[PDB]
């Protein structure tokens, strides 16, 4: 079985691999961002949005990955191995769902094709400041 | 942040720890069950149910756990370690979402309190055949 | 003062001594049926039913008895055997009756305790071998 | 599962810790206060106030562990003068709270636990000698 | 800029100087009077009475200078038994005034500070031994 | 008891720890923005806004700390360094947040603290060099 996690939300894995690899903030910055303004919404008993159902499983599954790393740390390249390949897939899943909740789903998707083509023009022919999605 | 994965669906972790530990079928039996009759629904681009959004993330996160186990198998108690503690949490998440999709959400929740009290009566004072939820 | 514990719920102890001593599940499996099915109503800041108020006092009465069991073990064996088995049967049938009045409803349990009475009093030569099962409808 | 026995009645166990441990009358004085006032109502088969359900259970729980004090006495002390002192103190707080909530009303006892809070908190040079008594 | 912390609540700091400096209960007795009564209301994200805003700030200002007493203790006394005695007295007047204005109402505390004025002013031969207590 | 200082105003400390330590002006320039713009409302005998009640307690909490700084200097250096710089950053972001909720309005600040969050978390290679400025409309 092959299923993209972003497929119902209107994006792809390729369109999330369209941004650079080190554009996404770290997991500590992203988890504190969700814990900043989405604690009373994520820990609600009733689900509000399909982003909320996907984000409850993104945090819990990364919790299972971290306690697997501390267990294998006791019994440290393997704790560094998870942040290379398994760590990119959780940052992209966290950044996409946090930003779609704050700003909007279609606003993130239009930003992904805007920052993707901004990073792939020559510097002397593009707007100099990098595009950042923001409120107002 | 502390969030149960079953909290929006009307259950708890305790009510899923109400059944015995080895009641749940293995991950191979459960993944082939979802691949049996939910391939054209889970791999749809549009999300149908909150069980579908939770089940797309249950399969993908267990995929990240298995390739972590083959990587640490190369670089085998650790491949057996994941099936003791990290393996119960994925079987319960797979069994709850497969059975709620087939039969119904409230039918699984009424079955959980039915099989829970069936296993906790003396044998001579209970119905002899174990309760199994089934169609018709 | 000789109070009947569940006289106000439509039963007696004499109606509920008909069940055998091995009819009730153990206190661990009885507290788990209370904790797993409905702890949100037991920890609630209001009293939903008179079974709930009787169930909050019944759990904490057993918890005080379990404090006495570890105290006589650590500080200061037959008395641990006494709380678990002799005074525990009064907690088990108190926990069973209040859980079952909330799961299946109260009138279902009281009609079951009569229909167990016609089964447990007949000699074994003239009764069906399976005991009557408790279930709604 | 840690239940507060008074939480349904509007008082926490922390709010009832305003009263000192040696404030409460003896269990013999509390049971005769019950037997003189509420003997028909406690032994009736009729449903009553939720203090009545908690008062039938608190007397019988004391009665169950009264026979434990009788049984441990002959069959061999330090235990019999522990079971009514330390473990019977939780009966005294439970018997005092339900006798007084039936007689003087519930909300007056909630106003009494606060008004005993301001009495026991004040320094000895500025507190009245009249300890607050509960009267009607 | 010299602000009165009580001026918005109808009392001046001169009017609250009727009460003696050793009248006020200790800060440990005031915080448990808050924690037993108002723990849900203080920690709620909902706007409440203007005593609640001043009570969240008075606890956290005491909490900030509580860590100052911890930090000055090891890192080197006279300072740690000055910061809770002299500088913590302004907390005790601020914690007493807002606990009592929430429980007994605001105008009763304004009527209590005046009625404690006539008690402490009278000569010792003509004053009642009952210091005025605040009850409901 | 673990109280959040501005939970009731629509924020957290975790939402407001995203700003750097050098984002806030010093306590002298923060008290002057309170004293010069509106001291008539801070010295007023009524509470206009819940930011005003939180601002009266925040100024006098710092004034008590400045009394401790001169007392440890005159009577009885690293502890003067501690109040000014380590516990002063908790006063600076408390003074900044309540002043800005009264100047620009509260919803403007909370939408600014999110939009600073998307700026401060991105790496410097992919963010514009100027930080987002706070202003109404």
């Amino acid at each position: 079985m092959d299923i993209d996690p972003y497929k119902e939300f209107g994006a792809t894995v390729e369109l999330l691999s369209f941004l650079p690899s080190d554009f996404f903030p770290s997991v500590r910055d992203l988890l504190d961002t969700a814990s900043a303004l989405y604690r009373e919404a994520l820990e609600s008993p009733e689900h509000c949005s399909p982003h909320h159902t996907a984000l409850r499983q993104a945090i819990l599954a990364w919790g299972e990955l971290m306690t697997l790393a501390t267990w294998v740390g006791n019994n440290d390249l393997v704790v560094n191995y998870v942040n290379t390949n398994m760590g990119l897939k959780i940052r992209q899943l966290l950044w996409f769902h946090i930003s779609c909740l704050t700003f909007g789903r279609e606003t993130v998707l239009e930003y992904l094709v805007s920052f993707g083509v901004w990073i792939r023009t020559p510097p002397a022919y593009r707007p100099p400041n990098a595009p950042i999605l923001s409120t107002l």
